[PDB]
């Protein structure tokens, strides 16, 4: 029914600070992002990274699934902190999801995009405009669905 991008191996990746953690925030913790009801959500899978970070997935033998689906956000370990970030998701090239400037409390995004026909998925994550400093990114849940 799913397959987790952290099943999955991408062509290539790169993070602004540290390493780019499977079913892990940056800095190793579980993956939380604000709710939008006030609480802290955890997500046992995703990936966790760091702006400036460029991943890039191929979807070949993929046909099967739909959609993209992933919650976004800053992650919760860096709350009450400088983290400001952007979310832009590409599909063959086109931007299909821009998040915007979220910051430490800006309540978590959810990407759903459809898949069919489309051969590469590109995952960014930007610095929102500032610094690197905090901006701790992760992709809650992502998978293919
Ligand atoms: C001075 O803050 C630090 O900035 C780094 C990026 O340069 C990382 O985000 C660290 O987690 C953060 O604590
Ligand atoms: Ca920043």
């Amino acid at each position: 029914t799913s397959v987790y991008l952290s099943e999955l191996e991408w062509k290539s990746a790169s993070t602004g600070y540290g390493e780019i953690q499977k079913d892990a925030s940056c800095d190793g913790n579980t993956i939380t992002l604000k709710g939008e009801n006030g609480e802290k959500v955890s997500y046992d899978k995703g990936i966790g990274t760091h702006a400036h970070s460029e991943i890039v997935y191929s979807l070949e033998g993929l046909d099967y699934y739909d959609y993209f689906e992933t919650f976004v956000g800053v992650d919760q370990e860096m709350a009450g902190t400088v983290a400001s970030i952007s979310f832009e998701v590409y599909l063959d090239n086109e931007k299909v999801f821009d998040s915007g400037l979220m910051t430490g409390d800006t309540t978590q995004k959810h990407v759903k995009v459809p898949i069919a026909g489309k051969n590469t998925l590109k995952l960014v994550v930007k610095d929102g405009g500032d610094s690197i400093g905090s901006d701790h990114g992760s992709f809650g849940d992502a998978k293919l669905t």
